[PDB]
């Protein structure tokens, strides 16, 4: 298992170009995003993009970003969970995720 | 990053609103949920309320699973989180970067 | 509350019903599915949550997975420490006590 930050971004899903954009180049090395309805008949549409990280630093360079952009005008919530990655070909490399 | 407990509760889809509901009661600043599947396929919800404290995470989901678990399926956990972002949910406060 | 493993597989949507399977097999007390998109422009994948007792059942279910799929098929599978508060299932009529 390969540590990492699940980098949690809810927010508006209008902005998934934009915040995939951001997750693109963080050099994350995907994401996962998913239709959720959030409260912060008053739930409304968001996207929750799920991003592991390799490091925390991108995590929060990832979250940082899409907050300074976007957090002012568009409802949010960026979190980061502790993850391991057991597999994950792209995140873990060919490598795999016991790098011995 | 303030710590932050990711309350999931998944359960029947019908308790949207009620649950929903205690979470509003219980002071949590939002949640968010999402249509999902599963076996315990059979379409529920997933909220995901991150709460300041463990204490708040618990008292919701104690107040669902008392409420509903007993007749509707559903399973609460909780994660760890540190929110970094959450106007809502660190407050004007901000969520304090250096702790 | 009952430490759990989060066991979350992403990977492709064709897979639900094969993931579910070894998700069951793998005496998992059940899964939580959900429609994600992914990049690793978005395709249409799947989300697992399973909650598992221990964390070597999450990793029987990751390495069956990933075995049997993942050189074919998109996926990522990650762990994330959970408790558990409720879950009759999860927990058994024992509660989730601790
Ligand atoms: N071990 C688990 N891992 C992940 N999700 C779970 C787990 N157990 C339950 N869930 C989620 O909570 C829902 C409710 O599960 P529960 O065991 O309380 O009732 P169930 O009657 O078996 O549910 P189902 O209708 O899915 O069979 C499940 O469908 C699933 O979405
Ligand atoms: N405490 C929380 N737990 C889980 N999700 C939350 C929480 N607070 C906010 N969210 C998610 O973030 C989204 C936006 O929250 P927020 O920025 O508080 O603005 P708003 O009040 O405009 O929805 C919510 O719709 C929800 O999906
Ligand atoms: N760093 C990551 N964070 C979150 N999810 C990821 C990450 N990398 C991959 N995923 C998820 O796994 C899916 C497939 O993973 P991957 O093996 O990279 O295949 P692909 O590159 O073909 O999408 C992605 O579409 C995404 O949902």
């Amino acid at each position: 298992a390969k540590p990492a930050n699940k980098l949690v971004i809810v927010t508006e899903k209008i902005l998934l170009k934009k915040i995939a954009k951001i997750i693109d180049e963080s050099g994350a090395k995907g994401y996962t995003v998913m239709n959720t309805g959030g409260k912060g008949s008053d739930i409304e549409a968001n996207i929750k993009f799920e991003i592991l990280t390799e490091t925390r630093e991108m995590a929060e360079e990832i979250a940082d970003r899409v907050a300074v952009k976007y957090f002012n005008d568009y409802a949010g919530i960026i979190y980061i969970c502790s993850a391991e990655v057991l597999y994950g070909h792209t995140f873990c490399g060919p490598e795999g995720c016991s790098a011995w």
